[PDB]
């Protein structure tokens, strides 16, 4: 890289509760909260009903200290300077007697010249964090109404004043911690002569013969004569030089724009999950001052065009994705923050979250606005795992501020966090907040404030969402895509307005409306829709002791954010199982009433493409032990919905859909190949295993890329009896001209709780290696929507939740770092066990 040194500031650190005078050993990046659980200073956040235990922390002020040498050598560098990645979130900083900074935006990193300030020897860093709640309590006093944020979890709404993860002061999935910290690194950086502030690859066209770039750079030098460098670019893939410009310059004191364009002939573009390798280049800027490389800094830079559709047409206003020229049906999901404490979010983590959702086949994710922009590695593993990323900036479900003061706070946010992730191949759009402009239109706010201030709210949205924002990504990032809301226009109430954009269809749960409905309410994107359940019993056991294995323990209850929650699931269970007596069987039974549910829903997107052009399910992942619409637990196991989710999402799909005493069957494909000369087969056996009549083939069928075709249609009457619909299924199959299996689905043509399962037992061979166990499974019956359940947890699957068909043998492989070379508890457990 360069001739810079870096110093890591992160050992050493103290804390301490304002006016205590007391000081412990703190872990930075951290929290406060974290911190104190680390001496026992606070019991486990997540466990039982210790949520109420620990709100005292954000009451009190938090300061922060730490110690270090710099020698002779150091102090002589030309520039040394200190960088704060984030710091949550007012917080005075102070460096030997120096106020360097009054931060107050969680979300903005803060680089600060210390060279004048520092000292040979010992040097002293002191921080400050003020609590946010006694912060804004004058500003909210000062209001004269309160802002209608009812996921902040308070009777004063504060979370609307500070530039703070909005999730942090509670949300219908969320505990509150209202915590402060250097929450991202602290780095001391000794150089000579300039850094590189910014690195922009600004991609001017992209044909397959052409890539043009163009390399913006932005040079603070802080030596007061006038330097002459040379600025190099160079491009390479996997180590080989492909391309190298440079430029000469004279560097003058301060502030330095450098642009060099560099071209790629033939350029290998950057595909998305499913589409091919998601190429990345290593671009490197170098300032060169004679021999010596003073500064560098690279990205890795995919090369694709991006394009959001947003157009009106015949059917109301588009909204899709075109991905190097080509309609991208979007396949994912919203991702929430991965904990309650940021940075307890490991490395390791954010891979884990990233194999989950690769291997479900998505192609999207949307960083949803009431969490944080995210850290830099997780746009980093989005790119090398061509997953596309919806950017919301952090604004959630409540009108906000719009004040000039404010306005100016957020700016700040805007610019440096568009210029932090402009360069990543994943990023796809932003958006402007989650849900303002429906809350505002549609949630009775106007009944809840005079007209003054509603119409002050109307306002104030516009300046903030229509005008500031779009402004800035105009700027900073022209050649994105930015919408003011999701959803922009589109309401779940009023299907008139399903044609327009994207929805948030939340007529099922919310509504109440039957999974079937998903059939019927279509929109032009779904970019959220969901249903909850409870965590598996390993996750329960996690926060909960067996006294407290009900529904509603007190317990239970803190673990339960919406209000709604656990009758609606009684409720939507009932529909199309039987209800379990006990507390295990129902956990086990929503969990594959979640999955059965929601996989309709993915599959009825995919299938009305091009009408529909993507799904985002509401939501991957949680933040704590809880009950929430998640397909992926606290804790890193995939609940049913994850398996059903990557089925529906498998690049070939055969669907089966019966509606009104009739079946259709559509073959849907997101392929960039047409498939010729295809196979369907058919075949409906009995739960014992006995083929029902014979089989069904359908020949000569195409499977055109990136479309949802039918090709089978057939009433039930006088083909099978009611009789046999009860005791049956529908085995599918799709084979390519040699006869090789490409694709197979089953069928169910009743209600899981109108079926008549026959009881039976699974039994399996288990060979245990390390790391390892392969289990063979076999039933001489139907047993339905098998759980294999162990106590491990974070224990990944080749498959779960799927039905065993009648005497056909099944392999799992079940991995984790803990299996070793045995042995491990297995718990099967199949619908019909859960009644008499
Ligand atoms: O209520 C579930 C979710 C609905 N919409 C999302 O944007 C989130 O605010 C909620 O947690
Ligand atoms: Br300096
Ligand atoms: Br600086
Ligand atoms: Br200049
Ligand atoms: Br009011
Ligand atoms: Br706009
Ligand atoms: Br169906
Ligand atoms: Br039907
Ligand atoms: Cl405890
Ligand atoms: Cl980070």
């Amino acid at each position: 890289n360069d001739t810079s040194e870096v110093m890591l500031l992160d050992t050493g650190w103290e804390f301490s509760q304002s006016g205590t005078e007391k000081w412990m050993p703190a872990t930075v990046p951290g929290t406060v909260h974290q911190d104190l659980i680390s001496h026992e200073l606070l019991p486990n956040p997540f466990y039982g009903m210790n949520e109420k235990k620990i709100q005292w922390v954000e009451n009190e002020d938090w300061e922060y200290r730490t110690s270090f040498i710099v020698s002779e050598e150091q102090l002589n560098r030309d520039g040394i300077q200190l960088i704060f990645e984030g710091l949550d979130t007012y917080a005075d900083v102070y460096l030997n007697g120096s106020l360097l900074l009054k931060a107050d935006n969680m979300f903005v990193g803060y680089t600060l010249p210390v060279k004048s300030v520092l000292r040979k020897g010992e040097n002293h860093l002191y921080i400050y964090f003020h609590s946010p709640i006694r912060q804004t309590l004058p500003q909210y006093a000062s209001n004269g109404f309160n802002y209608p944020a009812d996921n902040d979890h308070h009777e004063k709404h504060l979370s609307v004043f500070s530039r703070k993860a909005p999730y942090s002061y509670g949300w219908d999935w969320g505990i509150r911690m209202v915590t402060s910290g250097v929450w991202r690194p602290v780095t001391l950086r000794f150089y000579d002569i300039a850094t590189i502030s910014d690195y922009y690859v600004r991609q001017l066209s992209l044909t397959d013969e052409n890539a043009r770039l163009s390399n913006e750079l932005i040079v603070n030098q802080i030596v007061p004569q006038k330097i002459p460098a040379e600025v190099r670019v160079n491009v390479s893939l996997n180590g080989t030089t492909v391309t190298e410009v440079k430029q000469q310059v004279t560097l003058q004191p301060g502030i330095n724009h450098i642009t060099l364009p560099a071209e790629v002939t033939n350029p290998v573009r950057w595909m998305p999950n499913g589409w091919g390798t998601p190429t990345l280049y290593d671009f490197s800027a170098q300032i060169a001052c004679g021999d010596r490389i003073v500064a560098e800094q690279s990205h890795r830079i995919g090369l694709r065009t991006i394009r959001v559709v947003n157009e009106k047409d015949k059917d109301g206003e588009s909204f899709y994705f075109e991905v190097n020229g080509i309609p991208m049906f979007a396949k994912g999901a919203n991702y929430i923050p991965q904990d309650a404490l940021l940075p307890n979010v490991t490395t390791e983590r954010y891979q884990t979250l990233f194999r989950d959702m690769k291997e479900a086949n998505m192609n999207m994710v949307r960083i949803w606005g009431g969490g944080t922009y995210e850290n830099n590695l997780f746009y980093d593993l989005a790119d090398e795992n061509g997953i596309l990323v919806w950017q919301d900036f952090m604004f959630a479900c409540t009108p906000y501020p719009s004040d000039p003061t404010f306005l100016k706070r957020v700016e700040a946010e805007a610019v440096y966090n568009i210029r932090r992730l402009r360069n990543h191949a994943s990023l796809a759009m932003w958006c402007g907040n989650n849900e303002i402009l429906e809350a505002l239109k549609y949630w009775g706010f106007e009944k809840k404030f005079t007209p003054e201030v509603y119409q002050g709210l109307m306002h104030g949205y516009d300046k903030l969402f229509r005008e500031l924002l779009p402004s800035t990504v105009k700027e900073f990032d022209s050649d994105r895509f930015y919408v003011h809301s999701s959803p922009y226009l589109a309401n779940w109430g009023r299907p008139e307005s399903w044609g327009t954009g994207d929805s948030h269809n939340w007529g099922v749960w919310y509504g109440k409306k039957p999974f079937e409905s998903l059939d019927t309410d279509l929109p032009r994107f779904m970019s959220e829709f969901g249903f909850q359940s409870f965590p598996e019993m390993k996750t329960i056991a996690a926060f909960a002791a067996p006294e407290d294995y009900q529904i509603e323990s007190e317990v239970m209850n803190a673990h339960q954010k919406s209000s709604i929650g656990n009758s609606l699931i009684r409720t939507y269970m009932e529909r199309d199982y039987i209800i379990p007596e006990s507390f295990e069987d129902f956990v086990y039974v929503g969990l594959v009433l979640q999955g059965q549910g929601m996989r309709h829903g993915l599959e009825a997107h995919r299938r009305n493409r091009p009408y529909c052009m993507g799904t985002l399910y509401w939501q991957l992942n949680d933040s704590w032990p809880v009950v929430s619409w998640s397909s992926i637990d606290y804790y890193g196991n995939w609940k049913a919905l994850h398996y059903q989710a990557k089925r529906a999402f498998a690049p070939v799909l055969i669907n089966p859909i019966q509606q009104n005493d009739s079946l259709s069957v559509y073959l849907i494909s997101d392929r960039l190949d047409t498939m010729e000369q295809m196979t369907l087969e058919m075949k409906v056996v009995d739960f014992d295993g006995k083929t029902l009549g014979k089989k069904i083939q359908v020949h000569s069928l195409e499977v055109p890329a990136n479309t949802s075709k039918c090709v089978y249609r057939a009433k039930l009457d006088g083909w099978l009896t009611p009789e046999d619909c009860r005791r049956s299924f529908l085995k599918l199959i799709l084979k390519d001209k040699s006869g090789h299996q490409v694709a197979e689905s089953v069928h169910f043509f009743r209600k899981t709780k109108d079926l008549q399962l026959p009881p039976t037992s699974v039994s399996y061979q288990m060979k245990q290696t390390d790391g390892k166990c392969e289990l063979t499974l076999f039933s001489s019956m139907l047993a339905k929507d098998i759980f294999i359940e162990t106590p491990l947890q974070g224990a990944r699957y080749s498959d779960n939740f799927f039905d065993l068909l009648p005497g056909e043998r099944k392999k799992v492989i079940i991995t984790s770092p803990r299996i070793k070379k045995e042995e491990l508890p297995v718990n099967i457990k199949h619908i019909r066990e859960t009644y008499k």
